[PDB]
């Protein structure tokens, strides 16, 4: 069994990642391990929000499946996840940084949790579908993300991901000293950054890097909000647009802030191989690179995530380790194919998956067997009235919502998503086209139930957390476990014997 | 507001409340209380297992709602309790003792938690309908309870409710220094004991009450397996009960220490009460008495729980204090209407509970309203290999299970439920009462959804705690909050101010 | 080796221990154990303060040695204990309750401890020699104490007591389950109360014994502050007793109250023999009953501690159980007495203990063997602008402080201390007794390297307590060890072998 | 007041440091510190042992003073320390790394403790000077670290490191959040390293810089047990040199470890100052660089440290910083005279720190005042058989046990202690110069008292180390504080004020 070692990242556009980092990104070690990899362009999240897409990303399963509908939905302890399969298998699991799991279990299967999360982990930030077009300023994104881009040498999101950073190369340490015995399990880590997520904020070393950018705006500027699909209008007032003024410069440093903060990245993923490197384990090792949704960018006006425009929707995906053939590959594919790809990466039976997951193994892909299944994506988080769902299958993107008109994109004709065809449809072709894609989507949804799940939910969350923020607060956050009494030299130990099996590689 | 103290018991016996305590129970502190209590005389558990029974008392709501199907079913933080009505509404809550709680949430609602579970909070003694007819050795019921009975000083049980009790009487000591200050909460304060679930072991100075007591043989003796109703059968091969020769004097044994634990709880009810008592916070305290499940204690042969005779699903239910008058109520009730009761006498619209709650309160019923609801109830742990649903109405129990025959009590006529009028009708009106209560049943379940949910519950939690029981273990076991570097006299403080705190009155 | 329960109080007046508890008392139990004891009517604490006296009564050694001057001198880790010495013999050691231990080590060589302390463990309370006349008001004694004494169901106090008894009783019925072990350790449990010490407030029970007291007016009533000794001015200054109109009747009350709560002690005494008996662990244990220091119970005008007089420098000492024959014995003992006592009762060699500790075992003195080394004492905190030492050997008291006149009393004579001797001598013998102490003193303790010795310790303190009281704090204080995961059931045990080992017997 | 960074390193020959890092050393970023430095050539320590001579560090008091014989004895928790001083005088002070207390308090007036210790809290290797000439094999050094000397990518010592450098740095950028705060703390952090103590092992990208070493062996080389002082004698043989073949391969790559771990300290010196000159607190910071006590590092046959040969006494010291002149002091100095230079940096008083430290402030001297008071040393722990003291005064030094013929060296003339001038006087001088050094040994030691007091601590605590250890134990090792659940985005804050807060420099 080999290891498997999961580098996510927070919020990193999948357009980006073209053939592994565009060529104008400084990412000299993504771009050598892209080299490497299997490679998947048209990867997208299973729904455009943190919580959700973790959720959905942990165990294979869909949103309307985990329940983990917004950024306050609590997943439940009883959901298997990657974690679980591999754990049941016969891996150490462990997570170093954020996956933004809600309620009191904040492991869901990992073994080891080596940081507290970035985020909350109570019901706070819990939409309400019975106030459409209220805002909660002290949570929801705002444009200020947007006019306060800039440069510094720390920030939150910076103290938080040097510390995952540091972790995770301190378990493979400690991990490679057990290589030499033959009892060992095999491991399985995830280090999760929170980065290039917003603030778009970098230090001044990574800034640098991209005084010359030629990509700091985007190729669809701003459409005005009459001009804009309903659903782009919701985004647009979640996030207090009328109360900032953006400006051409304060796009510029936006992206390049956040093009700093994917080669501040890049850095951090240098540093891993290097150490999967030196502890002698990267042969045996699987390298997984990925995230949880992506962002506009300022692209057709909008910032940040919450649709399934491509920006928001796409996320990179790659593969490299023992076994794997490097490519690319265009079929569509989902972050719902890793936990079912990892089990059979793994060598964990197809049945003894099949009941918990909804997505499938890329393996045969990588091996040259064509992948047929769709891509689907849900929505039900702020900025929604209703729930939103879509479907991605061939060279098409499909979005209903029933308070909105349809969507419908020839993404090879019209990558950039600037016509309807549901509302302009070409010709005969389209109009069938969108009849088929309603069929799919009445074949794979219940709107009405959907919608009325996402209400239930909501409504008993405000009930029970109004209670929990009455009196004392008892804190969901994980706390890493407490050793000292049992860390380095103590005096129920021999020294030697310490100091040689604390020692890797020995006698050399 | 009223402040609230609710004892709960695990595995009382309703049949055992008449009318407040049995005379013959030696219990002095409860029979006082039940005098001055609204007194429920049919009251039923909605689910007859501990896990079940107390997530759906906490949520009033049925198991096939809460998903707690059996003693390792995850409970979900999400789901509302009496405590999150009670704290919304503006109470300091708190939790001493059992509540059997599984999950990583070991609150559910409670502010403070003063004790660890005495049970596991994890998916361990999960059932399989996969696998009809096993027993899980290590933590299934047995036997040995019943040949094991007899005397202790000590036992897991009794360190464990010794502690409860402390605590819970530190608390109200605690509380009372804030009734003084008008802005102070109202306080709920439930105090669950473990006793007298088995094992039958009892101190000697309470079993030493019942040495001539008349109630050590049940009316109903034991039924053999042969005869069994096919639940009940399921139930005696789960408690193993071909490996034990259960004697004459083992009943009497188990019968005899189990009543005199109930007089080693009936002293703890007369330490709080006395507490309530000498802090003058008792004028100002509704007292709620209530149970999770029942016992057996070996009518028919069967012992502890997991079924809907009158021994494992009656447990009593009595409420005092203030704007409750006493009296003795004989219309059926439930466990499903403890939290709508609560919120309505803390004065919680009953808008904001409808959508919550399935039961109802008891507050008409105690000012004299007449009730109709039914009772309903329901099982889905081990010795079932399908859920179970029972219906109580009127004089009328009606229990359905997919894969045996029909039962169906006239509780008037048959309190002991020895004639099985669903088997053996009277008469034409018997035939109308069964086909009134499928057609109930029909409309309020889906048997077959039921039994797909559960056993999509059930192997969920195998894989996950397949995993988890991998490698370091993770616990999930409640540790009470440390606080010492806060506690009596510390530097940053005025030793006088901190004295008058601390003293009350 | 037998099993050994230490009972300690906080603050006890010796004098009213004149043969077990006196008769006025309300105290059945302890007048019980007094009956089947070694009594000792002339102990003495060695330094009439409490973290003082403690670390003294731990190690067996005097202040002068163990550098615990005052109720914020760190006590040392390296100084050996009759915890070490029983530990390292093979004992189980536990401390429930209060020892007032200053510093970062809580236990002292306890293997476990049950409680936080009452009392800070820092450096804040720290006098200083430097400032002589000074008070520091948020923590010294004042008389509010006694124009403040009454009824109260709850103190600081009295929840932490109940707490330490509480935690006693359980920490005995769990020792009980390793009695059939023949492997077991034994074990010595040490059960400190913070009561009868002030603030005077008892619980309303215990208050209504003492309604028709005859001792409720101490016999030497208040001296004026013209006519008191040096010392007992200093005291009454630190006491700010111009700040307070102490009446007959807050005397009376105070007194009252006192007695009171030696009565709650009392009942708290039976509590764990009533554990011991029932456990079947009584025959096989050792008890001692002992306090820190007295208390003046307004005795000719003084309250609370701090000097050498009868009522402040006294207190009880009773070694009860196996092999400990019964009787009184009036010879003076000290608290210094007790570790070496402890440690040949345990069966320790007196080589091992010889170099650790300077009293004696009194099991000599139960077996009929005189006994004739005197008794020491040392006082250096509050109210003392230099060291005293006191000497008390035969019917002789005899205080020194280089500050004040000499001291001599001939307590056979002149038991209330009226008449000083060496200042009023009867004649040559009294002369040549004042001679003979005074060499005796000069070749115990050089009293300016006393000196100088406390206020380098004073000093070091005042410049680290300084900044420790900067910026975030880091507190000292006793967490008793949370061990919820591993308590009750768990998955990863056997029910039955679990119900089966927490059963006893 | 300036902020104060101490760089800490543990067992660093101070001959290596001849004027800042010697030249065949690769340490750029200790050599670019040296040349803007006050460096003292002839600094002592003033014990040669680790518990011992970080206590009399902390404190500025000799061991006799501290009573931290050994490296098992008690500190006590009210004895004053830099720390004591410094935060009574308003400072915050932490500690990173190492201090080898002994007992239940591991702060000793530092106000944050960012690590565990990497050796005991507990009272276990505590010498008896009943059993004289017996060892503990299970904690005595041992020459199978020369012997067991080599590369290696993880060790005890190296995870520990790692760990102290990355939280140090991290506790420097959380403290830049402070810089515009008026009112802000000043900040005195020490950062505690365990290399280049042994074991002599070394990540491979250090050793390699030492392929081409001149300076692998020792000029002195192994003296023969019979023809050495008995001191050597008896730490030959607490180092069980009998069953150790140590070739002269074995002292070469010892050697180069020990070197190459030099290095990987240098890279985390170099670390520590860009973080100080990107979070703009370089300019308003003072750097101490020092160590515990020395290595003989094989010369004279010797290891280790445990006696007063330049090799074990001789330790580095070098401070710069606002109002440090730079240059190379050659008067003799000690690491009792850190505290009181400490003190007199930060502002505090003279008479405020006199009755607390035996040292002397080294400010004047760096402002050119002649320093004349002597340093004095002491050692009473294992391969003692009574205690050793030592004076170091102009260019001599004097060596006296009750138990060994005494030593006097020239250092000017035999700087490698070759000739022993108390068995070979040159002439009358020299046995004059004995007759006054005997004087001064009078003068400042009681001998008797000293053993006496080493003996009764030695017997207390074998007292109660055996009653602690029946039973349960209860450990004394320093646990970090927990704080998941105040840290990064919790639901009592408001988002964009804590991303503000935690952004340093803001609005850039
Ligand atoms: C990331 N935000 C918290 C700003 C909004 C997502 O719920
Ligand atoms: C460093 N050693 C532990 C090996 C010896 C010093 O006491
Ligand atoms: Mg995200
Ligand atoms: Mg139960
Ligand atoms: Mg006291
Ligand atoms: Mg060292």
């Amino acid at each position: 069994k080999p290891n498997i070692l999961i580098i996510m990242v927070d919020q990193l556009n999948g357009k980006l990642f073209p053939d592994g980092p565009a060529d104008f990104l400084h990412a000299p070690n993504l771009k050598a391990l892209a080299k490497r990899s299997a490679r998947f362009h048209n990867n997208y999240t299973s729904s455009p929000l943190a919580a959700p897409a973790r959720a959905s990303f942990m165990a294979g399963q869909l949103p309307s499946r985990t329940r983990v509908y917004d950024n306050a939905a609590e997943y439940q302890s009883s959901i298997p996840t990657y974690a679980h399969h591999l754990r049941r298998a016969g891996y150490y699991t462990a997570l170093s940084g954020k996956m933004h799991l809600v309620g009191p279990d904040q492991l869901h299967g990992f073994e080891e949790r080596l940081t507290t999360d970035i985020y909350p982990a109570d019901f706070g930030w819990t939409p309400d579908y019975r106030k459409p077009g209220e805002r909660i300023d002290w949570w929801y994104h705002n444009l200020g993300s947007v006019t306060g881009a800039g440069v510094a040498e720390i920030t939150n999101q910076m103290e938080y991901d040097d510390e995952v950073a540091f972790l995770a190369n301190q378990k493979l340490y400690q991990l490679s000293r057990e290589n030499d015995d033959e009892s060992r399990r095999p491991w399985c880590l995830t280090v999760s950054f929170t980065h290039p997520h917003d603030p778009y904020v970098a230090r001044r070393k990574f800034w640098d890097l991209y005084e010359d950018c030629e990509h700091l705006t985007p190729e669809v500027g701003a459409i005005p909000l009459d001009e804009q699909d309903p659903h782009s209008q919701r985004i647009m007032l979640s996030c207090d647009y009328q109360n900032f003024d953006v400006t051409e410069e304060n796009v510029r440093r936006s992206r390049r802030a956040y093009f700093a903060n994917i080669s501040y990245l890049d850095e951090k993923v240098g540093e891993l191989i290097d150490t999967l490197t030196r502890t002698r384990m990267l042969d045996d090792t699987l390298i997984l690179f990925c995230s949880d949704h992506g962002d506009m960018l300022g692209e057709r006006g909008l910032w940040f995530k919450m649709n399934f425009f491509e920006g928001s929707a796409r996320v990179p995906l790659m593969i490299a380790g023992p076994g794997i053939a490097p490519g690319l590959h265009l079929t569509p594919t989902s972050n719902l194919d890793v936990t079912p790809t990892l089990a059979d990466l793994a060598g964990i039976s197809l049945e003894e998956v099949r009941p918990w997951t909804d997505g499938v193994s890329l393996v045969p892909m990588v091996n040259g067997v064509e992948r047929t299944e769709p891509v689907l994506m849900e929505y039900a988080a702020e900025a929604s009235y209703a729930p939103l769902v879509a479907i991605r299958e061939g060279k098409w993107k499909y979005v209903y919502c029933a308070l909105d008109p349809e969507q419908l994109f020839d993404l090879e004709a019209d990558p950039l998503e600037l016509t309807n065809l549901a509302e302009n449809p070409r010709g005969p072709v389209d109009q069938a086209t969108l009849t088929a894609f309603r069929d799919m989507r009445a074949a794979h949804w219940d709107m009405e139930a959907f919608d009325a799940a996402v209400r239930e939910s909501q409504a008993r969350r405000w009930v029970v957390y109004e209670a929990l923020r009455n009196g004392a607060y008892y804190p969901w956050d994980h706390q890493p476990l407490q050793k000292a009494s049992e860390r380095y030299m103590r005096n129920h130990m021999n020294l030697d014997t310490l100091e040689e099996s604390k020692r890797y590689p020995r006698g050399e």
